[PDB]
DNA sequence: CCTGACTCC
DNA sequence: ATAGGAGTCAGG
């Protein structure tokens, strides 16, 4: 039904200067993880290859390194990584259908070429869960079933290429892919493969310190509570907390009593017992998640963690970040700001970099609801309370949720609220607009036109409708911010590389920028590095970056 | 596997 | 009813 030759060799007629490749990594982290077949599919035919055959060819590796020979393909970024961690340079990659699906579309949460197919009636090609099955029943089929199925999807991306490509243009889209996502999809598997590097010892000797602590605040908490429980199980907790002790219930949840810390907070009043578990709860993430979870993802050898940045996931163009996540090690607390003392530069006598931008998506906002007020306290170049406040009142928090949060009245909560677009009316204008175009349209979109669909913004249900129109409110604004440090990443890389710098990115989070380099180059990254990520767009106010190194992440402060 | 914790932006 | 976007963990 669809011919291909199984090749035992590599010919000349696969080295094609134009080709879809496929490149398969089974395993969902793909660092360091088995090859398992490789697919080609050009003008002269299609090719299955074994990857020890392939990859050891002279000729083949020479072809995948050559940015002339133009390969198309579906998630370039994990086969660029696996092909790194092969010791071979992957170059010429003109289009990625896993981010052409995602732009389109973020919600359809395409992550294979199959569901991608789905997008234009495509169906010549199954499902990935299909072929290689699920959890501990996950494996690879048998050679000639596995060679048809790479090479459908392999045929996939060579049919779906032209049209894809098309629907682009059509939503003004293509320059979106092309010269941003396709670009940043190689620094990302870059900073990956670098990885970063961790202190174990003294993440070790924190974590022991760690859990002597965690052992004296839970007997504390045994002895306030006169018995022993778990600690962990917001069930045994509700009951110690609403039952033995008689505190009062605040908020339920559908399977029972809430303990979530802002209701923990609110009862300090009654029993101090609260503060105590709150404490251990904070203290028992840091343990499993900062201590435990961070060391059980070093790679021993080299001593450092190397994250996947997910690129084709959030609803508004953020990346996130897993297996570990590095965009949520701790800050706010210095109990557990600490951990940033352990990750370190990968070389004796280079330094951290960290540059962050000022007040970014209160900047895109003025610029965006071109608000007078707002674009002038810019101009005149104007807390981590008043920060989530700031935030929480122009993306659309209610008078309840305000008062909640600052545990004042209601009352005043809804004055402060109504002064505030008194101080900024566009911001309020723009806030309706935007929500009755989205109502108008299905969808809301970026400074450089990423877009999301809400096809729920005209519900009956009163529920489902407001969060739709939140979301209105708040895509096109987080989503931008997304867009200008996408850009900003671009070409500082490029700025970095004429100048024949050392340093390099580690990591992104989200608004920040995080960077090693030699100790020498730390007065020209002082330099270079916040002008790159101010001129990365120019809006109507001003953009101002932050900036700070040290020894370690940490220090960088 | 889901829920409800803690963590970040 | 009650700012938005994320991931990992232990418990159940
Ligand atoms: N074919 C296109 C055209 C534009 N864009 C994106 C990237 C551009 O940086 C952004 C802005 O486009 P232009 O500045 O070229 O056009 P405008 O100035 O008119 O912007 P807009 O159409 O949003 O008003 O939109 C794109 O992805 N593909
Ligand atoms: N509670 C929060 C925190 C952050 N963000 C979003 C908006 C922020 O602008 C962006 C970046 O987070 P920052 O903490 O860096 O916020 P700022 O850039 O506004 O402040 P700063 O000047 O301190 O960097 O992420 C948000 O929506 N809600
Ligand atoms: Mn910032």
């Amino acid at each position: 039904k669809m011919a291909f030759t199984l090749a035992d060799r590599v010919t000349e007629e696969m080295l094609a200067d134009k080709a879809a490749l496929v490149v398969e990594v089974v395993e969902e982290n793909y660092h360091d993880a088995p090859i398992v077949g490789i697919a080609v599919v050009n003008e002269h035919g299609r090719f299955f290859l074994r990857p020890e055959t392939a990859l050891a060819d002279p000729q083949f590796v020479a072809w995948l390194g050559d940015e002339t020979k133009k390969k198309s393909m579906f998630d370039s970024k994990r086969a660029a990584v696996a092909l790194k961690w092969k010791g071979i340079e992957l170059c010429g990659v003109s289009f990625d259908l896993l981010l052409a699906a995602y732009l389109l579309d973020p919600a359809q949460g395409v992550d294979d070429v199959a569901a991608a197919a789905k997008m234009k009636q495509y169906e010549a090609v199954r499902p990935d869960e299909a072929v290689y099955g699920k959890g501990a029943k996950r494996a690879v089929p048998d050679e000639p079933v596995l060679a048809e199925h790479l090479v459908r999807k392999a045929a996939a991306i060579w049919e779906l290429e032209r049209p894809f490509l098309d629907e682009l243009r059509r939503n003004e889209q293509d320059r979106l892919l092309v010269e941003l996502e396709q670009p940043l999809s190689s620094i990302l598997a870059e900073m990956e493969f670098a990885g970063v590097k961790v202190d174990t010892k003294r993440l070790e000797q924190m974590g022991k310190e760690l859990a002597e602590q965690l052992g004296t605040v839970e007997q504390r908490i045994y002895e306030l509570a006169g018995q022993e429980f778990n600690i962990n199980s917001p069930k045994q907790l509700g009951v110690i907390l609403f039952e033995k002790l008689q505190l009062p219930v605040l908020k339920k949840t559908k399977t029972g009593y809430s303990t979530s810390a802002d209701v923990l907070e609110k009862l300090a009043p009654y029993h101090e017992i609260v503060e105590n578990i709150l404490h251990y709860r904070q203290l028992g993430k840091l343990q499993s998640t900062y201590i435990e979870g961070l060391l059980k993802v070093v790679r021993p050898a080299t001593k450092k963690v190397h994250t996947i940045f997910n690129q084709a996931l959030t609803q508004t163009g953020r990346l996130s970040s897993t297996e570990p996540n590095l965009q949520n090690i701790p800050i706010r607390l210095e109990e557990g700001r600490k951990i940033r003392q352990a990750f370190v530069p990968s070389e004796s006598d280079w330094l951290i970099f960290a540059a962050d931008y000022s007040q970014i998506e209160l900047r895109v906002l003025a610029h965006i609801a071109e608000d007078d007020n707002l674009m002038e306290a810019f101009r005149r170049d104007l807390r981590r309370q008043a920060k989530a406040v700031n935030y929480g009142i122009v993306y659309g928090i209610s008078d309840y949720g305000l008062a909640q949060n600052l545990n004042i009245s209601r009352k005043e909560a809804a004055e402060f609220i109504e002064r505030y677009f008194e101080s900024f009316p566009g911001v309020k204008r723009y806030m309706e607009n935007i929500v009755q175009e989205a109502k108008q349209k299905g969808y809301v979109t970026t400074l450089l036109h990423r877009r999301r669909y809400l096809p729920d913004i005209t519900s009956r249900n009163f529920n489902v409708r407001s969060f739709a129109e939140r979301m209105a409110m708040n895509t096109p604004i987080q989503g931008s911010a997304a867009d200008i440090i996408k850009k900003a990443m671009i070409d500082l890389n490029a700025r970095l590389k004429e100048e024949r710098l050392q340093a390099h990115l580690l990591l992104q989070v989200h608004d920040e920028l995080i960077l090693e380099a030699p100790k020498e180059e730390m007065e020209r990254l002082c330099r270079l590095v916040p002008e790159v990520m101010e001129q990365a767009v120019t809006l109507r106010v001003p953009l101002k970056v932050d900036y700070h190194y040290g020894s370690t992440w940490y220090d960088a402060k």
